[PDB]
């Protein structure tokens, strides 16, 4: 089996990207923020605590024929953000973009934390990291690629995000149209879960590329790329007027600057971000300080190579045995 959808940003910064998602007996369609950094897929709910909603579209359990409640289960979980929520747990028919799993776990939110709430584009997180980290207790469960992997034609999945445009997660194949050159592959470690590898080093516009290891993850479900402080350093200080902000939370720049394009090595190939999506624009509305799209993971306690990076990809999940991670321009 294969399974292909379309995915689209939220908004027009490209803060997260929304993909359609099927749930239950007859289908109820929810919009689900796929997160390669988590591993549990949650939605808003009947159950969920009615101030806590506000015009998410909601899972109704009791309205499918084939949900069942996965008694005595619970789940809790805490993300990189401070966000949070927590509930109850159903089994149910999930399809996504064709691709049919039966007997997933669909964990049913009583509480979500306020940026949830205020987030009205996002019903839910689709978690597609390892399921070691899956919260839910005392039965651990699985995603649903995990779930899926029993039936695709090959254990993969894609993330094809867009920059200002919708892009594409297809499940079970590679689609060889969708990027340009070779994919290379990269060793991944599964041991903190996460879909976590090594890039070779980087480069900061036209400058001279530094090889030096850096692990960090994969991660759709993060906005920014957070990276080492000497990088983050290096990158801004080829901005004209660029600082780190403590009352900001991060670099900000002049709205005047035009940004740098920034290299990330996968072996030996090199994966360029443009300028352009470094710019998270105006750090509150009406402003001439920009906000930066690269800033420092010290204090996160690893390095993300979120949608920032991710979008300038095509990026094989590789689920065989051995999991890899593969990239190429496109
Ligand atoms: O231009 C603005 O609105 C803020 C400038 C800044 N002052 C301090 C941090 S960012
Ligand atoms: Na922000």
């Amino acid at each position: 089996s294969t399974g292909s959808a379309t995915t689209t940003p939220i908004d027009s910064l490209d803060d997260a990207y929304i993909t359609p998602v099927q749930i239950g007996t007859p289908a109820q369609t929810l919009n689900l923020d796929f997160d390669t950094g988590s591993s549990d897929l949650w939605v808003f709910s009947s159950e969920t605590t009615a101030s806590e909603v506000d015009g998410q579209t909601i899972y109704t359990p009791s309205k499918s024929t084939t949900a069942k409640l996965l008694s005595g289960a619970t789940w809790s979980i805490s993300y990189g953000d401070g966000s949070s929520s927590s509930g109850d747990v159903y089994t149910d028919t999930v399809s996504v973009g064709g691709l049919t799993v039966t007997g997933q776990a669909v964990e049913s939110a009583k509480k979500v934390s306020s940026s949830f709430t205020e987030d009205s584009t996002i019903d839910g997180l689709l978690g597609l990291a390892f399921s070691t980290l899956n919260t839910v207790s005392p039965t651990q469960q699985k995603t649903f690629f995990d779930n899926a992997k029993a039936s695709l034609d090959s254990p993969v999945f894609t993330a094809d995000l867009g920059y200002h445009a919708p892009g594409t997660y297809n499940f079970g194949f590679i689609d060889t149209t969708a990027y340009t050159g070779s994919i290379t592959y990269t060793a991944v470690s599964t041991k903190q879960g996460f879909w976590e590898w090594t890039s070779t080093g980087y480069a900061v516009g036209s400058g001279t590329f530094k090889s030096t290891s850096i692990d960090g993850i994969a991660d759709t479900g993060t906005t920014l790329l957070y990276l080492p402080a000497t990088v983050v350093s290096a990158y801004w200080a080829q901005v004209s007027g660029a600082k780190s902000s403590s009352s900001v939370g991060g670099y900000v720049f002049p709205c005047s600057a035009t940004l740098p394009s920034f290299t990330f090595g996968v072996g030996s190939a090199r994966i360029v971000i443009p300028g352009d999506y470094i710019d998270f624009g105006p750090i509150s509305t009406g402003s001439s300080s920009c906000f930066g799209g690269i800033q420092s993971s010290a204090g996160i306690g690893i390095n993300i190579f979120g949608d920032v990076a991710l979008k300038a990809a095509f990026v094989v999940f590789n689920g065989a045995t051995t999991p890899t991670l593969g990239f190429a321009s496109k």
